[PDB]
């Protein structure tokens, strides 16, 4: 019943095959987990603002996009005042992932821009202990590079690691 | 004429009234500048255009505060850089970034560090305030909580300041 919220946007698939991995994770840790994208904006299933609010933790995730995350997930987050205002994300474990098709980095400083709204809404922010920040994948310069031994087990783990400290936290 | 374009984006006008300051700094400075906005964005002053990015000599670049990142309608501005990004159209250009807040709760810094973050991936050369002359990072603004609140003179003073060292920047590098 209580459920980790993987919670992505994804352009070319790679995140969405993160998220898939990481609930796998989730799921090793004795968690449900609800995987959920959110729309395209412009001038899985979407997630609400209840999926966030009930989550006993989440994974959040995006390809880079000049070193913030992409634009839509941030016009989700943008919505979350209320639950900022009444403490709803407050004490949750969470944690980032991203994807990227570029050669020349971003995506430790991305992971870390990513960071910042989950210490705003008080949550408890974790990444893989010996990136530190979040799971990691290289794309491909088409968007289609399989996730490798070493970036899918890390997005295992990081899922299976959301789980067990959502469990240690809720008894 | 070679101009720094203040490029941001305001629900409530005080990042605008910070724009237009930063403006009046880029004309002490020697330099025109450009004041645009961005349009809001739902799932699915002057609007600016790729062509104003591209052929601007230096950016300050606006926002208020929204759980330490950018508001999202810049942020979608930026997403759409990409062909800029491939001409190299923002490299080696001094650039800045300003915000507003109408929390007390914090937040501004780390805001301007991670709008720092897309100027850096553009290659562009960054500065912020040196406050040694008679945060480092940009300008600043409290806007209250219903975000009215006006920029006092501390406040416009930064503005202008940055706009200035934004303009004479580029003033240097241009010869
Ligand atoms: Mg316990
Ligand atoms: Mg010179």
């Amino acid at each position: 019943s209580p459920y980790i919220l993987v919670l992505y946007y994804s352009r070319h698939g790679a995140t969405a095959e993160m998220a898939r991995q990481i609930a796998r994770g989730v799921e090793q840790g004795g968690f449900e987990a609800r995987v959920r994208t959110v729309p395209a904006v412009s001038t899985a299933l979407y997630a609400t603002l209840e999926d966030l609010k009930n989550c006993a933790g989440l994974a959040l995730g995006s390809p880079t996009r000049f070193g913030n995350m992409a634009s839509p997930l941030k016009y989700f987050l943008d919505g979350t005042s209320s639950l900022w205002l009444t403490g709803s994300l407050v004490g949750k474990p969470a944690a980032v992932f991203t994807s990227t098709a570029s050669l020349h980095g971003g995506q430790e400083t991305t992971q870390l821009s990513m960071l910042l709204p989950l210490l705003h809404h008080g949550m408890l922010v974790l990444g893989i202990p010996y990136t530190p920040y979040g799971a990691s994948h290289f794309a491909g310069a088409d968007g289609k590079r399989s996730l490798d031994e070493h970036e899918l087990t890390l997005c295992r783990a990081l899922g299976k690691r959301l789980a067990e400290t959502a469990g240690k936290l809720g008894s």
